[PDB]
């Protein structure tokens, strides 16, 4: 089982967000739910200029590829400046937050090692 | 542990290549030979035009995100155009391989669901 998808792919997907990721906004490209793979899972996310990511964590490693505009990554309390060429590697538990601070929309995909992006448990940074 | 990566972060390191594949090249960005992360690997890589990484599989599930460039992807027989934006699933054990049909220099990352690189076993088609 091959395939491939762009943005173009899911226009049919409307976009998920959440009031308290403001400014944010992400579809499932590669997702069990969607798609019936398996290992890996990936979503594209958008946040908007003034938008943020809030501190989380989650038990899965994850990784973030940018690909459009730059933001501030929160490292469990050290910031870092991050955009487009970028790649992020969150271990699990690790709190990060990204903020978009500047004009153009800060883009990156992520991904789990899971089947699924529902089978990730979120959690509030403590 | 959280950490950032891009082309710059990896100078240092020299660029692998094996004769299999002949006009490729790749380097590790995240990886437990190197960042002592865990959970997901991933590398960048460049195919030459008329570069061919041959057709090959391997036990894990594989994320590509076409970043540069456009290809043809070996869809186990089956072969789709890629290009820059596309993001591929392809499964565990599922062959797979991708020629540079273009001029600009094909790049993207790939993700695996395992700590190194080192440990993924290429099996050539049969
Ligand atoms: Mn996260
Ligand atoms: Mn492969």
């Amino acid at each position: 089982m091959i395939f491939v998808k762009n943005l173009a792919s899911v226009l049919s997907q409307e976009w998920s967000s959440t009031e308290k990721y403001p400014g944010v906004r992400w579809k499932f490209l590669i997702d069990a739910d969607f798609d019936g793979s398996s290992g890996l899972s990936l979503g594209f996310a958008e946040i908007a200029p003034g938008g943020d990511l809030t501190l989380h964590y989650h038990s899965p490693a994850e990784i973030a590829v940018v690909t459009n505009g730059k933001g501030i990554l929160n490292k469990s309390g050290k910031l870092e400046t991050i955009k487009k060429g970028d790649v992020v590697y969150i271990a699990g538990n690790a709190e990060h937050a990204l903020k978009n601070n500047g004009k153009e929309t800060l883009e990156f995909y992520w991904i789990f090692p899971t089947d699924r992006f529902s089978e990730v448990e979120y959690f509030p940074a403590k």
